[PDB]
């Protein structure tokens, strides 16, 4: 043999994956999970689990193909979540696809279906893994996740407004002139249409924009129809309507958070959490909140003192998700 | 906002939107994507524009982009039907191309490809007069030749993404099968894109060490441990994922963001990219293969001239007479 | 010749640098400088300029000797200020070193010296370069460099509080268990131990410190012996105790700005520049403000509202300064 | 602050402070401190534990990186004389080492050598039962001998950075008198460190090219181009840093931080470092020369055959028996 003419064998082959990530459901975000992660260096192995079997094999294989320009060294798939085993992280894209016409409670009980039968398997093959949840609507499907997983609320995470909230402060120092590292802003609370953006603590440079003009963000703002909360949100609506997912989005957003646990950044992402007994809440629910995230998950959580107008929006969002929740 | 920034902000120099480090994507199907976001994420463009016929694609995938921005350090996102959105850019990457229809002819491929071509190639030009134009579609080594016949650009700076995704998988294998890391690895697949593609065995060596000299037979038919294996199952993944999936997207953009690093850095890293071969290699007419070529800044600026054993100098020389052939029935 | 029959040159040679930068001055803290840029992939060509010229060819060459492990292709070095042409950014480190019992003023009058002969052939051979000044004081040397120089306030820039700051929202992360980028606060003014911390504009995760507590910072702060402001200043004036210079920590410090300029990111850096007309301020003199860095050096400045106790602060800085610089 | 983070921050985890990568430098002089900055530079470490017995000294150079601690990624920098700050360390870098001093014997420097490794290996190796040791004091391929003789761990696990600097040096030049970036060149220096380290021409390849198939007299006293002159000009630069300058700080501060590298990323590169060759290029006592290695995780997992041409087997195998002339009048 050429290998062994070439080279000397003097210890044994250590294959155990040190930073094994699982992503569950390889359409476009998954894909697009896939792709930033491998790229960003955050992995030793990628696995991918799916139900279409054929174009499963077909991503894995394309991504083997380029193997060479990314530093993961092992990509596995298949069907059975036995390739997830020993996973520090698995990420949930998988879930119910609305049809048109179908209720809002019809589409999260179909996912509490979906979920039943993929999440007790995750935790057995991968006892101290985090489970990220990426899926719509992400935040009751956190909870779902959570409540079937029997893990601690601090390793199931929702990605939540983590997407919307960095698009927020970028647009906050593209109209500014200014870097966004320069920008603090927070979006909270339910994912979508209700989520709140937090004008009260947006400052750049550390100068809170409110000082300059306290009607930012109102329906008093002299520049109202510029408002960014607003052009967040529709623009993510009318990628949705030309594409079908914001997928690029929030593999990006996933391979943020993804960079956070894995090197124990501890930075703060506004990422979907249990809030019971937190900004108001008094039923078990997951919605966005400033969380700090490390390596065994949520280790804390950033308490900020909503002026009245967020306060309210926050917990009218509350009061519909539970009322979904309760059936 | 308005009000805010004149308050917060006081200024000194007038906001410069000149991009140094720009980059055309032509085609925002899944190659051009993938290549899109390969290069985001590996912090290679000033800005990224995107160039599209079909008015919603287009749009949701520059949006897609442009709303995690946050997460790339690109800045400008941009994108148009226009040429014009194309102005200045370093480097303009063609992933337009016609799709083989059941029971098309290959020869009426290429000339719909040649059409098209021609209605794009003379507008990027027009507007990057300076920029290296990397060709990705397929059939690579003959679009790349209608690509650089049209632009009337020097032969150095038209340049077909070739071998250099193969090549690259064909060492990590190697690597792999050596369980040693594959920059320990040397080893060239270059001609023709594809079934025809000639695997350089005779120089193939891992860590200084030339693997003919550790078994003769290497690559041959009568290999016993049948290296050969490496560069079939090299050329029959592409086809196996095609066939699982539809295209090979995420491998190519891999390719393509490795080829654009070179570039744009002047790394002079050698690649086995389609360029144009007459007087080397032994071929005399005008023809695009994939030969190991040192990419700079400035494109190619020099070939590795490797002596290839007779199989080898055989399997190639055929393949230019195959690319002849077909450029002989094309016209225009 | 084996070159000859293994490449054949299609193109002629492009030796020309497009990201040149040169370091003015070997010393601890050019050189921390030199490894900090090299190993971040900032410069095409690095250029070293000493009139030491012995230790100038040794530092070049032992930089040189491990070039496969930075991205930068070509070092030069040289005592004529020849090899610095064509510069983006020309760091000077050098300057003179205060003589113990030499008076403030004297130690300005010998910089003076040193830079009337370094800083016109820098500009000389360097026309179009930005000037980033790091040697001490940096405030009253950037602003003599600066005359000297001839050109533009946007093109001249001091060192300044950048490092200060940067190690004070440190730790004031550090202190909340916070990873650095949640931290916005400022140290500015005059470098040392007449800094001002903007303690009311401090803020994390969104939310203004001083809201929290009113009293941080000042005397009254309950916990004024752990003041983070006096812990910036008092560690720096002991590296100096210990080793003559914070010199990794402003070599690292001068790699931030660097990256700002080079690639042009808009990011806010508190660095030396011109400050007349701002903040008070009626004289010509350099101190530190919030600065956005980009490719043309400062393109804008960020006007900040500060408390009285702080503007009190600042303005005995300007006074200070103006009074030396009048000699 | 205090106050503030009561009202600021809720908590739900209690801060675990274990490192998960952590590097301990042992010596805080010039090589230990270059090794230190690239380190933290290249966001290799966890924490970085700095250990030295002047007191000073070592409390600088840990305040100087706290200081600036915002600009790289590794958190904890941790200093002390006592080794049980660097407990649970993956990786412990020995530049600890004598100075040879005027008309002091080579013999006498590596015997007070000698004491020193006998006083802080064991604590290292009782803090730090699975680290990896790599040791980068002169003269490399004794001390790390040493240092492995005293740690009592297995040998795969004590690593001196031998030839791994002069052989980057190698390529890197070999590179830029062809033109072509240095990843595209393969050539090793093995051996003895220093004077005596043998080039292995016969192996030196650039782009799948054996360079002595283009001239077979290359690296040799015959050759026209004199070839053999990279070897001599690595080998006198490194004496000629030292006399303008006084060590070679950066340029060893950049080979460690490659080796960390290929270990904490389980990278599986190979680097020509000091290992045992017993029974390896045909030696048959245990002593300490660079050979071709793997490094992975846990530390040296293979090394690759070369076969050495007459005149490299020859060089070689006298700085085998150099070594062990100096193995035989040591005592210990």
């Amino acid at each position: 043999t050429v290998k062994e003419q070439l080279i000397e064998k003097l210890i044994e082959d250590d294959e155990n994956s040190q930073c094994k990530i699982t992503i569950v459901g390889t359409g476009a975000v998954g894909m697009a999970c896939a792709i930033s992660i491998l790229l960003k260096d955050l992995a030793d192995e990628l696995a991918l689990v799916d139900v279409a079997e054929d174009k499963l094999k077909g991503e894995m294989m394309d991504l083997q193909h380029g193997s060479l320009f990314f530093s993961t060294s092992k990509i596995t798939s298949g069907k059975d979540y036995s390739v997830s085993a020993n996973s520090r992280i698995v990420i949930v894209t998988a879930g119910a696809r609305q049809q048109e016409g179908e209720t809002r409670l019809a589409l999260v009980q179909r996912n509490v279906a979906i979920m039943k039968s993929i999440i007790p398997a995750i935790v057995h093959y991968s006892p101290d893994c985090k489970i990220l949840v990426v899926s719509n609507p992400v935040d009751i499907l956190t909870y779902i996740v959570w409540k079937i997983s029997g893990l601690p609320v601090t390793r199931v995470i929702g990605s939540g407004c983590n997407l919307d909230s960095a698009r927020f402060r970028y647009l906050i120092g593209e109209k500014l002139g200014v870097h966004p590292t320069s920008c603090h802003g927070w979006i909270i609370g339910e994912h979508g249409d209700s989520s709140v953006p937090l004008w009260s603590g947006v400052n750049v440079a550390g100068v809170a924009l409110k000082t300059l003009d306290p009607k930012l963000g109102t329906d008093s703002d002299k520049e109202h129809w510029k408002n960014i909360h607003k052009q967040v949100i529709q623009s993510a609506y009318e990628i949705i309507k030309l594409k079908g997912y914001t997928s690029w989005a929030i593999g990006l957003s996933v391979m943020d958070l993804v960079g956070s646990i894995l090197k124990n950044l501890r930075r703060v992402h506004p990422v979907s959490t249990m809030v019971k007994g937190l900004y108001g809440i008094k039923e078990e629910l997951f919605l966005s909140i400033p969380c700090v995230l490390g390596r065994n998950g949520v280790s804390d959580v950033v308490k900020i003192n909503l002026n009245s107008e967020e306060e309210a929006l926050f917990k009218k969002s509350a009061e519909t998700l539970w009322n979904i929740q309760k059936d």
